């Protein structure tokens, strides 16, 4: 990451998407306002899992509208290593994406 | 096989699932309730009450990281193979 989104990038992202209230106002803060999920936590009285699930709802419904031809979404648990590797491959795609 | 209020409590912090999931694992780990009787409460496959009940559980047994990533779909299917290999071998190890 970092994973970022405008407020117009959100709205587009939540048009039409089947979601509460409270998990937009936390994907807004998180995703739009920058804030760690640990604090939405705190405040609302949530498990850091809870708060991890609507902060991805959001996020995987607005990369779901944008991916570009010859991608794929994914989320999975990794052991160490293999998060480098995925690291670095999303940082070689980012830079032909630019390109 | 159980579990205490305080260690469902630890457990469940991570877990990326619905109040109905957290509520079958207690009943069946904290409880000690069958997994059938859940099942038949609530219209459940036993599959999908057996997999709410390890998902707790596993919390509390169990190098590891959480990633998101768009990628070329060749790269994206080997995250997947890769995920699905490393929850097989975790279920294992030995």
């Amino acid at each position: 990451m970092k994973k970022r989104l405008t407020e117009s990038q959100f709205q587009e992202a939540i048009q039409g998407l089947e979601v509460g209230q409270q998990t937009i106002e936390i994907a807004r803060g998180v995703l739009v306002d920058g804030k760690p999920q640990a604090t939405f936590a705190t405040s609302l009285g949530l498990t850091r899992g809870a708060v991890s699930q609507a902060v991805h709802r959001v996020w995987a419904a607005f990369e779901d509208k944008n991916l570009p031809e010859g991608y794929a979404r994914v989320t999975a648990v990794l052991p160490e290593h293999q998060a480098y590797i995925v690291r670095k491959w999303e940082a070689d795609a980012k830079k032909k994406q630019e390109t």
